[PDB]
């Protein structure tokens, strides 16, 4: 059962229009929307969505599988082994946000401090005092972009157990000697920082200019979740409000997508009439570039919907209605729709480059999708006695010898192979991730799918406790 | 009664050397280290210093003024108008950590997210719609730092009064006329980023290359709290670890100030032979660069403590009793005292160049001085009536029309007051400023001044309570 | 007649081996080699070339027009509008090292210090007063890169006629307004700029995903000059030192042109055994991303000869017979062949990233092969009178009242056109381009084609006169 | 007898305001100015001036044996040995224009293609093949402006010589051992790098925040040459066109110097009242900060005349008498005084900042002062007989064994050492400099002094023979 299982369940059920079953619906952690600062809704005056992810939830494992496929299929077409082949994608060892160290060619998963929680070279998880060698203060510089790379996105879950998979590889095989950078082939030598590239290269050449769209396009009911209440929410959200879509996909692409997602036989409730997907959009830009979107942007085209293709210069004219937008800037939303930061809830999946990025730049509101959370929640709430058991072994030690470390330790481990071989997306025992501490900072509102704000009145006034310092207190 | 007035009644009393004497003495908020993460002090193998306004704590506001004045007269030296003779230094107005807009002359007081909290033009308060013609979303990009300017250090105290009072004068003045950007006078433009740097480069000039250091040398009673704990604390922290001093001022100032704040008759303990300040530490740094020094820093020099100039050349030589070192970088520390960065307690004053800087950078573990907190604590408790007053609004409004509203604004300015002009160093009413956020981000402890640490025991856990996201409460 | 034309008429040519053969055959202007600085080729060790218009040299205009062709049908593709199927590509209008100013839409033809000789909007020549409202100064600065883009290479030239023929039918095209920086068409403004890169992107494209290179070697014949005398003269290089191959073009369509530049029923001379083009050379080197090849260059890559694919990994083994490499810097060259810089004299076609750079960069000797020399020099030669004529009118009107200067601009048009529309590669009239004067200062020897050196001894001492100042004469 | 020797005897020469005594003593090639570029001088309409060794002349070797002493005892200040305070100045060792080598500590004499001409270590002379080792294509990358620093200015005439005093003592005293990138002393090193950063450091403090400026102006007899035809020849250029001022000196300076240098009891003739010297200006600029004038400049600002001290503010005014400006860019001279590029020219003395840059950038007609070139003219002249024994040499070689090179390589020596130990300032026997090229390529007309101007009526036509490729010969 994986999260997207959880979503399509939830996604197959109808919508019940009494204000009572929304308000009773939003009782389970699954249908909740989480607020780490307060929002009030009915100041929001433009909605705002990305596509891939949050609109177009891309079922799993088969949209993982299918993208590691293609990315093992071009590795071994420009000249990696055959034994690539061999691989197969393992739902259970990535989990989201780790961060590949170029250097040494480890899996890393770490605090918001750069401290080191978990580290893998290929499939061999490297126990506390080993990892000192070559992290003698068990801690990365962040800033150091060049060294290190943040796994941030659902996407990079296939190539994020291919690293693990090719390191794994040339380490074992004995045509391949093992060095400390990467891996000599007689007079070739392969640096784990080159064949980071090479993964990366042809991860964005399978979506890009191989056929992962394509074969995508060709089995939606496959590979995209697909829920009536998507229409629905989004006709509500536009009567109170402005509606816009802006994604990095491209419209070929988006209009594909959009329309398997609203083809219903019915507009936003059963017995209406059919509404194209553009209809429900005040506003589409495609080819967005984010996150350079939130600064300077790219120059604004206009496509033509007919082809496909942009028409040749720089749109100069209005807003109007039918129009379909390419590139420009968050501002040329923010100028078309009338909107001020603060009146957009902007709905994304990106960590960085929707949520930080709008949030950091422009100041608008923020509500992160979570895919993972439709599941993370079950695991959560199935094995909290371990998690207390952990809370209670820290409070015990923190006013106690030493056995209770080994105990804190092993029920720490216990724990986070609930999730999985990389544990929590959201902490490993009782330390949180980079990637919790960012939803916390950066994230006004969060939740396993947008769709749960379904059950808020868009009166409502989310809510979080008010901060005090230490000496506040 | 300054926050100085605070810390020079404490200095002034007797180090009670007595167990129960110390944990008790620790109960008033005045003499307690706050805890933003956790920390074992039996882990701390190294403690690192800086000097200026940690160990040398310039009294207030006779050392602002003194700044102040030197400043005022250094711009009237190069052509500013006669006029600013007749400022004089307010200790009223300024608080730490504003930010000056630049482009408009505007002192900010934003939250960590760019939010504005205060506007001030000059002397007059720009209340909240009217700034929305400058700040149509109420909001600062942090990141233009072309634009804003944090006033983060006390030294930054007299310049943002100074700010104020040029942007006052020159609106009134007559024979300038207004303008967004500026102030014109005849065929002179002059704006306010021009100013700005003005005002930045005379600060500069006067600790650098006026008379700021002969003056306060000179008066050291009157510039600068003498404690004889300090001797005290140190000498327990070397029984323990290692000590280290790495300060951006030179060992000409250094070696003056710090041979003030050890003369007394006697050594750590009355009855004791005195010692040299050299001999309480294991490495003396100056001239360090922070916060470059926290990545590739400058070339490794040594002091001729004879003559106090620089030897000639890189220095390639061991650490050796008596050496003092120029420049180089935090690896050199590390390298000399064997340390890795989690087993050094860095105790500084500079929230970015100190805290933030080593935290990210190389993973120490920190301990920010505030010292304005001997006078907010003062201010926080005396007052706490406002600040529950106000919880309680925020709380009946959060479940309620408007009459409310009003009345939340007037507590919120009230409390804000008792502090300042500006208000609390970590608040405007319920939003914590950005220096409240970096301080609970970056600084592990904190204090009014890190004698507090004499009261607690070298074994001591600092304990903050775990964090839990939304979801997992 | 083109200049491939006369190249591919000497090329049809026996190669006589009489010693007293080819030394006379040397008398034509045509088949010399000319000297901008002495050069002793006893001196010479390696022999080096780039293959693009060196040894593999394009008819003209065939392959010109096919580029020009792929190119039109790209940008209609991508959606430029239908009517640039009508362009046909003309090689009277283009000459060689024109700069495209992309701020007003402008050919220009200037000189070493950026003086305009020329200037074309479209195909409308632009006179002398008229270029004073965008030239002030009749005059442009090259070091604005970003706004001129010089046209070294025969591959521009297709686009420099392109460019031309674009601003030509916007101009005149009814559904376009013409602006000063580009075209108004309603609500899209496309920049000359815009244009420009959209132009630049379509040949790139062309080159390296269409069907050029495919076309090409699907029909050598039409497209390739092919001479028996290559295959001798390298022999004959390879005897008294080393060779090798520098090109940036990848290895599976180099093996494509060289095994046709070699395809004869015997080796270097009739009655000898055929050679593999490979053997021809000491080193193989392809990819070369040359100019950044003469600094840092990229990391040396093996190619896999049988699949054409690079094999993974840097390769760090030495200089083995048969080995391709791929990437790499002028120092792979220089360690692999034991070769100081003035050891080698390098032959391309390309004045900047060819010759400039390896002599300013590295100083290695250099030829540059200029292919459009070959009928230049006819021109030069046939139609002398005239520039005589201008020499005198230059002597007259120097000792001279302004009948004189109508005749002088008269006269350097009638000289000009018998070049082409864009006139001499080297000249307008009397005033000297910025390509000629780039070839006498980074030029050591230059000739129509490299193959001229078959009738200079390999201890031929090349001479050119020793340079004075005004003051020493 | 030095340069300024001969120019302070013809400068105390009377001005004969006869038109065939002008022509007459424009007969001598020390009153001659020289051509590269053709130029009628009827077309200036600007004449613009730099002050430092153009208009201020300043005495050899006085004013270098000035600069040296203070550069090393600033040196000695910082904490250099006091051995170097005897070191004393030695015309005879430094030649303008020579490359300081920071890796390996060595003065180089170049060509414009970087090839080796001379190298010194100290003051041992390295021959050809012992700089192999350490140039091993004897060529240097100019490029490489990290490396290389090239001694343009006569400025740079006492740090040439004292570079090469710094690296004769350290090799030679025994306190320090020599190492192929510095000095060692102990456990301190000392990098050529630094010790040049030092000197550069040094020479600069020099001038701008030691006494130079100061011991100038207190004996400007003994270090400034005065001209009687100097006023006369600005008046002349005023009565045909405008004249400017444009230095990087400050106005304090400028006003003290230009003083004096019009200080004589008449104005342009015997007779005449006087005139302050600022009215020989239409338009008077300082704190020009030349090179970077050239583009983007700084702010325009405006002198206090009275105080010295620039005005608060932009400068937004007009052209007004008696205004004196600061800063600003080539833009503002071009703007006020209605003129183009080609109207100007530019009179300068440094060959990068002024001539280059001002041609390059702004296609400005320029005029280069050589101040040696009063000297070197004598050389010249005086010992044609070994050039043209070395041009006799090079053409006998030409043609034949090698008992010819060991002679060529003889008289090369034997005529390089008449102008000094480092040679000829515009070549090494046949080879021409880098600074030759550089006056050949930028600088219109060139002479020893811009008063030579004085011989020449203006509407001269000077005349440079149009330059052929040799194909065209
Ligand atoms: N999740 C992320 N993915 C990719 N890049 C990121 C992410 N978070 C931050 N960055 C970028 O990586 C660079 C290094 O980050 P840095 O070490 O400055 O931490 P930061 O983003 O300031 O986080 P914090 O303020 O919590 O320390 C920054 O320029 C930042 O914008
Ligand atoms: N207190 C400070 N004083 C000066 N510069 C700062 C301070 N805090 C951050 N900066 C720097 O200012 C720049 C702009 O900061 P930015 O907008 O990236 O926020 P940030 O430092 O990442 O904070 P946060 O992660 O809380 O948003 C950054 O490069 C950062 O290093
Ligand atoms: N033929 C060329 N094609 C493309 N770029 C060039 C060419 N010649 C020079 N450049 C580059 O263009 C930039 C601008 O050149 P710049 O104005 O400095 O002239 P330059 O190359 O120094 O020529 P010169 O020394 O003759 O003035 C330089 O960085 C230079 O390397
Ligand atoms: N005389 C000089 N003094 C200082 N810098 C110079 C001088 N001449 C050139 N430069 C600068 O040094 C850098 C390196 O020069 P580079 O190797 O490009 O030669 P260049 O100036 O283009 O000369 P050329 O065109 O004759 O080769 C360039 O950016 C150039 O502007
Ligand atoms: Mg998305
Ligand atoms: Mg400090
Ligand atoms: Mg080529
Ligand atoms: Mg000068």
């Amino acid at each position: 059962t994986s999260w997207s299982d959880r979503l399509q369940n939830a996604a197959d059920m109808p919508a019940n229009m009494d204000k009572h079953a929304l308000k009773k619906y939003r009782r389970e952690a699954y249908h909740r929307v989480f607020v780490n600062r307060s929002l009030a809704m009915e100041k929001i005056k433009c909605f705002g969505f990305n596509m891939d992810y949050t609109l177009a939830v891309y079922k799993s494992p088969e949209y993982e599988s299918l993208g590691f496929e293609l990315t093992v299929e071009r590795l071994v077409s420009i000249g990696y082994p055959q034994e690539l082949l061999s691989f197969a994608y393992d739902s259970t060892f990535p989990t989201r946000g780790l961060v590949f160290d170029t250097l040494y060619g480890n899996l890393l998963k770490v605090d918001a401090y750069g401290n080191l929680l978990v580290c893998a070279h290929g499939f061999n998880f490297i126990r506390g005092p080993e990892t000192r060698e070559q992290y003698p203060n068990k801690f990365i510089q962040r800033d150091d972009t060049e060294r290190f790379y943040i796994l941030n996105t659902l996407f990079n879950l296939p190539e994020t157990y291919l690293l693990a998979c090719l390191v794994d590889f040339f380490t074992n095989c004995p045509r391949y000697t093992s060095c400390e950078t990467g891996f000599k082939d007689g007079d070739l030598f392969m640096s784990y920082r080159s064949m980071f590239q090479d993964v990366r290269d042809a991860v964005d050449w399978v979506h890009y200019k191989g056929s992962l769209k394509e074969k995508t396009v060709e089995n939606l009911e496959k590979y995209v979740v697909k829920d009536g209440k998507l229409p629905l929410l989004l006709s509500w959200m536009k009567e109170v409000g402005k509606v816009f879509l802006a994604t990095n996909s491209d419209y070929k692409y988006t209009d594909k997508i959009m329309t398997y997602l609203f083809d219903f036989p019915h507009g936003p409730k059963p017995g209406s009439s059919h509404r194209p997907w553009q209809s429900y959009f005040d506003l589409i830009l495609v080819d967005a570039r984010k996150p350079l979107f939130f600064g300077e942007g790219t120059v604004l085209r206009q496509v033509d919907t007919k082809t496909g293709k942009l028409k040749i210069g720089t749109y100069t004219g209005p807003l109007q209605h039918g129009i379909v937008y390419s590139g420009g800037s968050s501002d040329t939303i923010c100028d078309l729709l009338g909107a001020k930061g603060k009146d957009i809830l902007y709905i994304g999946d990106h960590i960085f480059g929707d949520i930080l990025k709008s949030k950091k730049r422009q100041g608008w509101r923020t509500f992160l999708v979570i895919p993972e959370l439709a599941q993370e929640l079950h695991v959560w709430t199935d094995k909290s006695s371990l998690f207390e058991e952990l809370q209670s072994l820290d409070i015990f030690l923190a006013e106690l010898i030493s056995s209770i470390q080994r105990r804190i330790k092993k029920v720490t481990h216990d724990m986070d192979m609930c999730y999985g071989m990389m544990g929590s997306l959201f902490r490993s025992g009782s330390r949180q991730t980079l990637f919790a501490s960012q939803v916390m900072r950066y994230a006004d509102l969060y939740a396993a799918s947008f769709i749960n704000l379904l059950y808020y009145p868009f009166s409502y006034l989310f809510r979080a406790a008010h901060v005090l310092m230490p000496h506040e207190s």
